[PDB]
């Protein structure tokens, strides 16, 4: 087992960044910025009214907000109050936004004033709270310490294939990506991290908690900042950005010379090419990230900074405390070489799917090498390389 803050919670391992670093930055969102104490006090003032309002162990807060600052304060309240959020993308169809909230049974939805039009024309019949409206200065501010376990519910992300389905992440997967990503990455204090990605697609969990679970500070990246490539490559240069992750298409219209900040730049969620990574592989770390909803993040290649072209972008090897089983269809595991099934065990595996017992039982199988656990199938093809790395091919 490599080590990471295994009885830990998310919302814990943020307080003791907060304990750590409470006037270093936490977040910044175009001309507004917060220090981890004054993060981690809205969000413990938060989270006490979510607290009178009913939320618990594996309760489920919907959040259909704006990414901002209150965005994230939504986040780390509902986690301290002891309950799980399910972020709602708020530019979805009106009768996506229904099945999800109707789907999900969430009693509680946390949205601003200028959203709150759209969950009465979604006809939502919970609890709503707008947040831009809610006065809770008065709120004590000092950490809840409401009972958890590393197994209770974090969030639930709703993905298509048929209709949404909820996938649901413990809190115990997220533990071990902070000592991943403190690991690995070497992320410290001093890291400057992009938020890049919709609220509504886990790579923003991976953003996210790559910065607030290891005291740097966290950018939320404007529509308008990420609309404009220029105006991108100013942003990251002009604040002076560390870390970034990118879907590989968007990076394909980026230019190295004109982003003079980073260390490692990630791509993610889709294949990389081999005249993409050669174009960044010797200018910063590029680091090819892969992995399925169900676990979050599950393997990673760092690519080599050599001078030497590559021809072919491997997804790597496993991260810590994951487990990669490449299989034909009888689950018999492949050697080097052999195409098959890339399936996954370990720490971040999701509890399965929320209300589809049938699916979660075709999907997360029991694990036939290790005994009393679990084993999520992807459907993704992969084969292994002599040298111990991933290569991905698509689905099977
Ligand atoms: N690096 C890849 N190369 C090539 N195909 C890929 C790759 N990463 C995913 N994929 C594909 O995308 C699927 C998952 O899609 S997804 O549920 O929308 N999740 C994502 O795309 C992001 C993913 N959860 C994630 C989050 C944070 C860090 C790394 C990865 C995989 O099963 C693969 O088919």
């Amino acid at each position: 087992l490599v080590p990471y803050a295994q009885g830990k919670s998310i919302h814990q391992l943020f307080e003791e960044q907060a304990e750590a670093f409470p006037d270093r930055v936490a977040i910044v969102f175009e001309n507004r910025r917060l220090s981890y104490q004054e993060l981690n006090r809205k969000a413990n003032q938060l989270a006490r009214a979510l607290l009178e309002k009913g939320v618990q162990t594996d309760s489920i807060v919907g959040v259909m907000m704006e990414k901002s600052i209150e965005n994230v304060i939504a986040i780390l309240a509902v986690l301290k109050a002891g309950g799980a959020y399910v972020p709602i993308d708020i530019e979805y169809p009106r009768d996506r936004i229904q099945y999800i909230l109707q789907d999900s049974q969430t009693k509680i939805v946390l949205t601003q004033k200028s959203v709150s039009q759209l969950v009465h024309d979604v006809g939502y019949s919970g609890e709503v709270v707008v947040l831009d409206e809610e006065q809770l200065d008065a709120r004590e501010t000092a950490n809840l310490h409401q009972p958890s376990k590393p197994t209770d519910l974090a969030y639930v992300i709703y993905t298509s294939g048929g209709k949404p389905k909820g996938t649901m992440l413990e809190h115990k997967g997220i533990a071990n990506l902070q000592s991943f990503f403190q690991n690995s990455f070497g992320v410290t204090e001093q890291d400057r991290i992009g938020l890049f990605a919709s609220m509504s697609f886990d790579v923003s969990v991976w953003e996210m908690f790559m910065a607030l679970l290891s005291g740097a500070s966290l950018y939320i990246l404007s529509k308008q900042t990420i609309h404009d490539f220029a105006a991108f490559e100013h942003y990251l240069s002009e604040n002076e950005l560390t870390i970034i992750t990118l879907p590989p298409t968007y990076l394909t219209h980026l230019t190295p010379e004109r982003i003079t900040s980073l260390r490692i730049m990630i791509t993610a969620g889709s294949a990389s090419s081999a005249p993409l990574v050669n174009k960044w592989k010797d200018k910063l770390r590029y680091i090819n990230a892969y992995g399925p909803t169900e676990c979050l993040v599950a393997t990673i290649w760092e690519a080599p900074s050599n001078q030497l072209s590559v021809q072919s972008v491997p997804i790597g090897k496993p991260i810590q405390n994951t487990h990669i089983y490449i299989v034909n269809e009888d689950l018999q595991l492949l050697p080097t070489g052999s195409e098959g099934e890339l399936c996954i065990g370990g720490v971040g595996l999701a509890r399965g799917y929320w209300n589809r017992p049938d699916l979660t039982a075709e999907k997360f199988v029991d694990n036939p090498f290790v005994p009393g656990e679990k084993m999520y199938r992807t459907g993704d093809l992969a084969k292994w390389l002599t040298d111990g790395t991933i290569e991905f091919l698509g689905r099977i």
